């Protein structure tokens, strides 16, 4: 409690129990909906932050089961991220994510700079289909549903598309509340066990909200569907562009 | 869209929709009880980071009301504030607070530096008693009650607290977990217009919680208990000590 | 604790933790419904105690919300009310009343010598109605209702009652059951601020029950109704008859 | 109606419909859980009234459940009682009480000086435990248990417990606040027939209250439970103390 | 049925049903949650039986999910343990034990002497804690809580905690009320297998309660948690020191 | 806790806080249906351990309500009863218990040896009739009926057949599997007052379950059905027959 012991032990507030903990970030079981869709090119266009290049005008739009991930607990997110190219090297742009527990949240903003928000992510089979929904308080904003299990999906192109770097736009103000921090973050998600993947026909319907506008990017033509459960390890992002 | 838009237009993420607005944060109505105990002076000397100097060995324990908030809506708080001196200037330092509403959550924290975690306060009327609670899931981790409004309260002297400074340590991490931001910040809450003040007689239990330890305070003994209502911005604060340098 | 220390702090029982705390009794957003109705006159004169005297033979049935007041908390009360003389001065006698909360309870009894008892009363809007409702345990005992400020009241011919003199019987046993006190109270609602005062049509209906008898005063025919909102005081009130002089 | 029938016939208010009827006040099947505790004496002397003498430091923490009460109902009690001295006269004294029901509140009240306020006082088996319990509003203040019935209760130490002097301080304002009656009330329980009195391990647990402040004389040590049922009558009292 | 096909067959009653059947007893996904607290050293020695011995004045208190037991079937329990030694060997003592589930109860205390009661203890995540409860009837008596999965536990230290004896009192009465059976046992798990193990901090809160006295041993300071998941084998004990 | 005070002490376990108490078990207003009904005598000589003899083929299938039990609470029991002589004498053999209340299940097991397992128990007056169930977990296993009150039972031979001896085998393992306990127990109700006792139509319904075996006596005719409130003395047994 030292002006010295104070910079040493800082991490995360309150600093003597701090909101969520440091790793490394390991999850177990989390499983994927994702529903990739045509979209309007000039949507993307829109919200693509520069030094990012656009590149298929598409969107995964995802629901994550989390029940086993350390130091944070057990929940879902859903979320949009968009292809991109940066330097010309192929990944992912995370646009809109939405969490039902608060230490990810935080964790998540804080420190690799996830965009997150709030909202009731559900991920569920229900006899015949597997459903994602998406609510923000009383109002749903995402259904996605899916087949179950109808083909084995290629391991290949899942691991190769799990191993692409991710990007994120890192905003933090200051105090005055101009930027403090604000940069382009890369991360990676690394030692992935897949444990099963599979597609099958898939359906996705947004819906507009001025808090959680993930409709502003409209469903023209549902592309694939795929679903699958690994476990895998959520590693620190490293800083690939300063604005300031 | 360009570099230097980005930089305009970054305030918080996500850069498009941001998960809080900008102010001025104007609050109406916002209602306060307020239990203060004695506690053992060892903890608070635990918890307080230097600069900081801890006063007396008190903790005031709050629970708030909050029904009308611009840019946020209307949620509920409880946490843990302490008296304080930083250059011989008395304040308060939040130690913990706890809310039920997202946008004022991650505002908090990532504007000013507030301490928040998630949590349901409640602070409700059932008959003749002022009832405050707060659970972190399905835990109660803190009981506060007061009689109902038994004496008025001298205003001016209340205004007296609601001027002085208040103290909060600012951290928030670099990507690679090492501390980005490592401040002491001072706000104040200004424009304070008071619509009644009261005190009665108080009570206060708190319960231990691995993720909440309020209760690392302890409750040694109840020494007032002051219930107010209020209208008041919460203006945005300052860097008066920066860990970093 | 000395003898004298106990004749010094002693107001209310329990002595060191009273039911009720001294005031004054202030009362912000006191919303009242009353249905005045006509009532057969022999009914009134088996219930009215001399030296007072009977007016004009009706009842003013009242069902009043008072969410916010002094050391009471928030509750409901409905009742039962009665134009009256005392000395030929022109007043009201309080014949029956029924609250939620025990505090105004005691304290309407132990001080004033207000013939409180417990029940379930209500007063809210539905719709286009205003609906008042006391259950006592189980039953229904009284029903009212107005329509939803039709006409704007005279607001200074309002005050022109809410000034005028209130009268109770105060009685409270002596330990072997005989009359400890017994007299003739005068109290006043002073400080009284109308927020709004209103008329519209009305209806009442009474049940029987053999504790809380206020379908002994059959209502013959309804009168008026009146809604109005204020903030008032409860003034302490004076002896001006006392039966054991 | 005139002011002679008035005089004569005045005993509660309201005076046509009174709150509560005269006794005798008589009771059938009232069943006790008494936990005793030792408290800080500190505690005791500084709620303990004079000319009350002050004796064991221990408190009596009562739950009674009252099913048939004459001009009163069916109800539960739950209270605070100290053992005192009076003049070297071996009795006790009344603390706090709490009821569920209004006539007996008011008539406890107005007529002995029982420090009654409202509140939900229990007492039930549930399958091996007898469970004592008391909420102000939603707030438990008060937990006791006790095993069921495993030794039998000597009942000449019971009758000689129910037939000694309990004392109350009866105070009621005048109009104007100041006290009008103000006095030391002692009354007794008699015709008492037990019908069952039994012990067993007990427990008691207080929590804090800013209007109901039990907590006040803290669970040092449970020193005994004791568990019973009888027929009694509650005698008027009689005034043996006037401050005034 | 002759009186020698009696004597084969009886295992546990009622004879030919028995409320437990023989073992191997298995167990998979046995999930605890220990809390390791300091307590007063007076507190462990008026409960601890010679020719046991003390070590630390600490208790581990548990909660513990069993959703896969051979014989048994899905049950819950939450129990006391204390640190002994004896014979210059370092092991445990079983003081309370509280189940929800009928036959592992008539079970271990007929062929064990665990010493179970009947409980509802649950153990659950709840987003970012482990909540560990237990209620006797109507009345909670413990509260426990842990952060979710913050750092992983030494398993060589794990193995080595769960290979060391556990030592429990087992007593059977008489016909008569006089011990017929008063013997302290010694069993071990076996067949260990460690799913994962962490620690992360927690916290405990113990309520009194007259017939599960557990917060006669009181929580002076919280040491340590640790949370883990493993597979393993309850084998049949053996008499250490019989005292008839 | 010294050696010597282990055995003087011990009672049941756990030892400082047994999971039920010594008696004298008294019962007040134990309420019985009990419907007799005749049966494959096949079936009882299949469960009947020599030198135990069987009588006439039928069973006294229970329903009792125990409201007031001292040291063990208010419960429920249901259970299957069959007539036996012992060394010519006339007796009563209880094949099957089952209990909602874990001390009186406990005690009967450890200290008389009856053969008791958990269940849900019900006797209760719907109107016009006596209806008397037994659930062993969702399951239903046992539904009686009789008439209500319709003819007066002749109260002297009654009190007689609460005379006779009972007999129960009981079993407890060594901590090795083998038994340690296996002996026959004769006890008796004592100080038995009579309420009342009627007799009436009734009916029995019986449904498999493979933990609660009371349908492998079959119901093939139904004989008689009583019902009767008393006030007894559950006396301690002997042992007659030691197996071992």
């Amino acid at each position: 409690m030292k002006q010295q012991e104070v910079r040493q032990r800082a991490f995360a507030m309150p600093l003597t129990s701090p909101a969520f903990p440091p790793g490394p970030y390991r999850f177990v079981n989390r499983e994927y909906m994702i529903i990739t869709y045509r979209t309007d090119p000039a949507a993307i266009e829109a919200v693509l932050p520069e030094p990012l290049q656009m590149a298929e005008p598409v969107v995964r739009y995802e629901f994550i089961r989390m029940p086993d991930s350390t130091g944070f607990g057990d929940y879902s997110e859903s979320g949009q991220v968009i292809p991109v190219t940066f330097r010309g090297e192929r990944g992912s742009y995370t646009l809109a994510m939405f969490l039902d527990d608060q230490p990810p949240l935080a964790g998540g903003r804080e420190l690799w700079g996830f965009p997150k928000k709030a909202g009731k992510p559900r991920l569920e089979v229900h006899q015949d289909t597997l459903v994602g929904s998406l609510d923000f308080g009383p109002v749903r904003i995402a259904t996605g549903t899916m087949g179950y299990k109808y083909e084995a999906l290629d391991r290949s192109a899942l691991l190769a598309s799990l191993a692409e770097p991710n990007f994120l736009l890192k905003i933090i103000p200051h105090v005055d509340g101009s930027p403090r921090i604000c940069e382009l973050v890369r991360y990676h998600t690394t030692d992935v066990a897949i444990k099963g993947a599979w597609s099958a026909p898939g359906s996705l319907e947004l819906h507009p909200h001025a808090l959680a506008p993930v409709a502003a990017l409209p469903v023209l033509e549902v592309l694939s569907a795929r679903h699958f459960v690994c476990d895998l390890t959520l590693d620190l992002g490293t800083v690939v562009f300063d604005y300031l």
